[PDB]
């Protein structure tokens, strides 16, 4: 039996857990769309459900504002590249012995040598904006080695928090008690922007507010637009006049445009009324508010905040990498239990480049000593 | 919420229609229904006893609103 | 054993699996599409998006702004 | 603006990034599809999977010679 | 939340060491140094420190204990 990383023996499946004929009806699912006709009560409604554990129409909503809004999806999209664009190897610990450093030069190896490796950190960014990323894990052979094939993105609108104890994640299976994760069969990232149990971490809570006043607002813009500019023509006629006299009168209104001209009856008149009117700088001031809000939420400015967002993500996805798939392999490939306190880890680089320039005064300190 | 409000009711003037005591109760609700279709460059044939005009329920700017928002923040 | 050239060919042609997403297939008027035959084509996808095909592409976010900017001018 | 933002990033640093990202996504989908069958159909014997070649671009910022002169000390050092 | 989380990461990028008593003897460097080489080991040590930041809001911030073993430690 492998032993698991807090020390409880269990039993290992290649099938993933997905894969269970049971299963497979609530894995096909239909993607709502909440964002339609968006309240203030509906967000809160959403968002208070998702406190308690649901986690379905929070990730729906998500996926909608990540779509919907231009700024929100750039802002995100620049954040996934800064953090994508680092570089990593793998480090053993501190006084490793030579098979140490073996195993961890051989994993970095192979982990450089692994296609799916940056597809999965790809995927697992998307802890940024949702409160949790999952896939799932496609074990395979490669000259007698217990490696993943490959690992597949899932729908973050399939999984439950336990009432009984939160923070945990479960498979929802339209019952009061989730299914355990699969030991060995998953790789959950979670990012901790803010304190608090899962669900709530997530930058949907925060940035769901100017989204909505963000969109109002330009819809609201265009509608006015549409109206501006040009103003209503009415046609009044005696009380006397026949049935058709009106329709040759209404063709006339709606005949009207360049230069136009027309004789009018002594008792007929024609006026021009404006149906809007006004400007358009409170609709761009509140679009302006509303995406430096955004900016601010998202990238901390409107850098070394840039710098500092960048370390602390990840670090965060190196913990989750280091609890998820630098374990399992060794486990798995070793036939003797894996010490918990001397396994390699993951090490992203997170340096500041130098100045060549600057750097020609360690001559003088050299001499000197 | 104050100034959100208060664009939601912008620039958009309030359409009204007057008719004559005398009308047929299904002479109003076609009035109402005329009313309820003026858009874009919108036309229209109206009797010499009915009126319609337009009144602007909002009015003002977003200075106060974004001097005390940034006051604020 | 060398390709004498690659032929473009139109996005509107294929679909996605609905058992399976994430994989495309050629479209013959059925249910499901005919599988791509190996070694015989180049598929290339931008994954701008986390999610399934389909749904990782410009367009989604560049739809409405399109809309707009049109309408306005 | 918004067209802008959307495509390019900014109305640079991440005019390379995307640039990075969409070449390292080429270069993965050309090892997948293209790489592969040409040895494959060419080589008579089965192709290793983890032994195969790669394509790699030129994804490196240009150096500038005026400031590469400080290397001199660097070297007579050691 | 911005001005909240960005002086929760100022806080958090600072780098710490354990450090002895001053005229510290020898038994008590040994006892420093693999306190501070247990606590780089530990993986939970950076969570406590961000979830402790949590008291620059709040008035408080409590977090409880699972005592364990580890090599009779």
């Amino acid at each position: 039996r492998i032993l698991d990383i807090s020390g409880q023996p269990f039993d290992f499946d290649d099938e993933m857990q997905s894969r269970s004929d049971e299963l497979a009806m609530v894995m096909k699912r239909t993607q709502e769309h909440p964002s339609s006709g968006v309240t203030p009560n509906r967000a809160a409604q959403m968002l208070r459900d998702a406190e308690r554990g649901d986690l379905t129409a929070q990730a729906d909503l998500a996926f909608d504002m990540e779509e919907k809004d231009t700024h929100l999806f750039s802002e995100l999209s620049k954040r996934r590249l800064a953090i994508q664009a680092l570089e990593w190897r793998i480090a053993p610990a501190r006084d490793a012995s030579a098979q140490e450093k073996k195993d961890a030069d051989m994993l970095n190896e192979y982990l450089h040598d692994a296609a799916w490796f940056e597809d999965a950190l790809f995927d697992a960014g998307d802890a940024i904006l949702k409160g949790y990323s999952m896939q799932e894990i496609e074990w395979g052979w490669l000259g007698k080695m217990r490696v993943p094939v490959a690992l597949h993105h899932r729908d973050p609108a399939l999984f439950c928090a336990n009432p009984d104890n939160l923070n945990e994640l479960r498979l929802r299976d339209a019952s009061y008690h989730g299914l355990e994760l699969q030991p060995f069969g998953w790789f959950m990232h979670r990012a901790k922007s803010r304190t608090g149990y899962v669900g709530t971490n997530g930058l949907v809570r925060t940035l769901i507010w100017p989204f909505i006043f963000k969109n109002y607002s330009v819809r609201d813009f265009a509608e006015f637009l549409e109206i501006y500019g040009l103003p209503m023509r009415v046609g009044k006629y005696p009380t006397g006049s026949t049935n058709r006299e009106k329709a040759t009168l209404m063709q006339a209104v709606m005949d009207i445009g360049r230069r136009a001209g027309g004789i009018i009856p002594m008792g007929m008149t024609l006026d021009f009324q404006s149906a809007a009117d006004g400007q358009s700088d409170p609709f761009m001031a509140m679009i302006g508010w509303a995406e430096k809000a955004i900016s601010k939420a998202i990238l901390g400015g409107t850098d070394e905040v840039r710098r500092e967002i960048r370390n602390a993500d990840v670090g965060q996805l190196a913990r989750s990498i280091n609890r998820d798939l630098i374990y399992p392999l060794l486990a798995l490939n070793s036939d003797s239990t894996i010490d918990i306190n001397r396994l390699p880890g993951i090490v992203f680089d997170t340096s500041e480049a130098g100045d060549i320039t600057a750097l020609s005064d360690a001559i003088p300190k050299l001499a000197a000593g």
